[PDB]
């Protein structure tokens, strides 16, 4: 923590946070989701961490460098330690990354390091080659070299993810699935595990062996598993909880913002809500049709009326607060909605759709109260604004996904959330060849712009190329952007060190402190 000049710290440095649900695992290679990731960041530390602005900063690695973005060397601090006092070494990371990708581990995030194209990983993931073929090696006890099969300039940024944290081989081998129990677990983060009471609480204690412990302020943090969002708020109001989980209904959000607005933190998050157009099915292979749909949607109504949760109207795919993004708002976004509607209907007229002979589209969405509500709202705006008729169509997750990959739809409710804070986390899903491209968008120009982002060495040039990529997407109207996500939580005014500037909400108890109150 960096306690600002002049702040007086409370005598009692303890914190109670609601974590939203019972975490199932504390093992970094078994976790999935936010609740497990929150606790993981307190217990285990990777080569890099996210600073208060969400930018990469030194973790176990004090520095790093690279040759052509293909061979990366991490210089581990020599005083990094586990909770049993033993050194964190480069071999810990070799063991851990091999375990991460091993199909025997069945990690929910097994494929996460494939974003980095570590040599050998594709076949290792499929179980066709041994984990010891992975291009990670310990040059000595404090030096890790990672070899990639192609250039990845942003490789270092991936290494804040909890699935890239080290784990202790000796504990795992001695205890198996019981290695994370309070008596057995060995950790290298700012905190250790004290108590784990199922359905009650997880209690972590400040770890004296942590290399940066002199800068840690909170001595104990408790994580609670309250799934009821209103209950979480009630217990916050009663003084038991210092920080709620980052979720609440809209009507309670509205009331809280009126009574304690500074305590309701509404923070941008790297997900985009959009309608995915199937670009390969007629008439949606017609850019004029796609453009009409894009312009006809009224984002302001969706965001201020049908939501009112402080979600921000979207003009593109990559959120503009993505680190590495400097996005231009397209001209159409600064028009009035009527002007958008007019220009839209004009486009539809050219494509042969006028008031006598209008377009009908089917809108696919996965069964959900939010998605149903938005889809009814979407249908109504397109009908009224641009004369387009919409037939709602709903399916169950597995079928909804399969349908999208098969291309048996017109337009689909969609959301994408970034796995890491860099524009490629969104943009690579629109490459023609991407297995994630359910828009079925195929633009040689787009792919060409993106290919070049891996060749440039200058960050400013890369950023300019990502902007060009978004501009190409928008010119082709690949999708209908609706909004960029926010997450809301309550934080007591005496809880310091929570800025909300990290759009992946990768926070750490070691950054926080209790102000005297």
């Amino acid at each position: 923590a960096d306690v600002p000049a002049g702040v007086t710290l409370a005598e009692k440095q303890t914190l109670v946070r609601n974590n939203g649900s019972e975490v199932q695992s504390l093992d970094p290679h078994k976790i999935e989701g936010v609740p497990e990731s929150n606790i993981s960041r307190d217990l285990f530390e990777g080569l890099l961490v996210s600073d208060l602005d969400g930018h990469p900063a030194p973790g176990v690695a004090e520095s790093w460098d690279n040759k052509d973005a293909k061979v990366w060397t991490f210089h581990l601090r020599k005083d990094a330690k586990w909770s049993d006092g033993t050194p964190v070494t480069a071999q810990d990371f070799v063991y851990s990354w091999q375990r991460s990708v091993d199909p025997n581990t069945a990690s929910p995030y097994a494929s996460y390091l494939q974003y980095g194209h570590i040599a050998g990983i594709d076949e290792i993931l499929e179980g066709k080659k041994p984990i010891t073929d992975l291009g990670v090696k310990a040059i000595d006890d404090h030096t890790l070299e990672v070899t990639l099969s192609e250039p990845v300039p942003y490789f270092y940024k991936l290494l804040v993810h909890p699935s890239t944290s080290p784990v202790p081989k000796a504990a795992i081998e001695k205890f198996g699935e019981k290695w994370t129990q309070p008596g057995n677990i060995v950790t290298n983060g700012a905190y250790t595990l004290k108590d784990w009471v199922v359905n009650e609480r997880i209690v972590l204690e400040r770890s004296p062996t942590y290399w940066n412990n002199a800068k840690t302020v909170i001595n104990q943090v408790t994580y609670l598993p309250i799934a009821s969002e209103v209950t979480d708020v009630n217990r916050y109001r009663s003084g038991e909880i210092d920080m709620t989980n980052n979720s609440m209904p809209i009507e309670l959000f509205q009331k809280l913002k009126k009574e304690i607005p500074d305590e309701v933190h509404v923070d941008p998050y790297l997900c985009t809500y959009y309608y995915e157009i199937n670009n390969q099915k007629p008439p949606f292979n017609d850019v004029r049709v796609r453009t009409a749909l894009k312009l006809g949607m009224d984002r302001d109504i969706i965001v201020n009326k049908v939501k009112a949760q402080g979600n921000m109207p979207a003009y593109g795919y990559t959120p503009p607060y993505t680190d590495g993004a400097k996005l231009t708002q397209p001209e159409w976004f600064g028009w009035s909605q009527e002007k958008r509607n007019e220009e839209a209907k004009k486009l539809l007229a050219e494509a042969g759709y006028t008031a006598d002979k209008p377009l009908t589209i089917n809108l696919l969405y996965n069964t959900s109260d939010l998605h149903k509500k938005l889809a009814i709202a979407a249908s109504s705006l397109w009908k009224k604004n641009i004369g387009v008729n919409v037939k709602l169509v709903n399916q169950e997750w597995k079928t909804f996904l399969d349908t999208r990959h098969q291309g048996t739809f017109d337009v689909a409710r969609a959301g994408w959330c970034a796995d890491y804070n860099e524009p490629t986390s969104f943009l690579n899903t629109m490459l023609s060849n991407s297995s994630m491209n359910t828009a079925h968008y195929k633009s040689p120009a787009f792919d060409s712009i993106m290919a070049e982002t891996l060749k440039v060495t200058d960050e400013a040039q890369r950023t300019a190329l990502y902007t060009k990529a978004e501009q190409q997407l928008d010119k082709d109207s690949a999708i209908v952007p609706v909004y960029y996500y926010v997450n809301a939580r309550l934080v007591k005014p005496w809880v310091g060190g929570y800025t909300g500037k990290d759009p992946l909400d990768n926070t750490y108890t070691r950054n926080m402190y209790i102000v005297k109150h």
